[PDB]
């Protein structure tokens, strides 16, 4: 799809077989979720943003389909505010930025 | 053009006669825009992201050239660690992404 900017990009997403709604966020490296039970191991680690620094708990190779797009990466989860969707993901799934 | 997200989306801008760095950033709504001495009247504003809340000031209808492509909106100086073109001025520039 070709996503206009006049509203939040919002797409619906299945992680640890849920549903979810994360903002697509090429200002993000990484994808970060708010806080949930995932399977699987993982292991702790520091995130900084605009605001400072938050742990999170890393896990690794994690299958998560965006917007019907599978991608399978690193996927952070921890206090942040919103649910993002970061370039480590965007990149599998395709996207790009156009102008 | 067509950016690939392998790396961050930096792009050169010019703002207040400055040149600057700055991410083409879909998860920000108002563009953000580090420490610098613009001026205007302003007003305080308070934007939160992973790790919490920065203090901001908020200048209205400032002009910002990105690659090229002339916008003119509302910016955000405050102590952040980076230079994010929000959404606010991306669509004056006719960004989409696109997968
Ligand atoms: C978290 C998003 C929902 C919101 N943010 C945009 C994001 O793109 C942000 C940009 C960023 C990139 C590098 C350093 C600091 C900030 N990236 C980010 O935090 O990424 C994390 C995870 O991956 C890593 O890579 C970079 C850092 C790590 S925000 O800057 O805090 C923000 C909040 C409110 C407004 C108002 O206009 C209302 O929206 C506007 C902008």
């Amino acid at each position: 799809p070709q996503i206009t900017l006049w509203k939040r990009p919002l797409v619906t997403i299945k992680i640890g077989g849920q549903l979810k709604e994360a903002l697509l966020d090429t200002g993000a490296d990484d994808t970060v979720l708010e806080e949930m039970n995932l399977p699987g191991r993982w292991k702790p680690k520091m995130i900084g943003g605009i605001g400072g620094f938050i742990k999170v708990r890393q896990y690794d190779q994690i299958l998560i389909e965006i917007c019907g797009h599978k991608a399978i990466g690193t996927v952070l989860v921890g206090p942040t505010p919103v649910n993002v969707i970061g370039r480590n993901l965007l990149t599998q799934i395709g996207c790009t930025l156009n102008f």
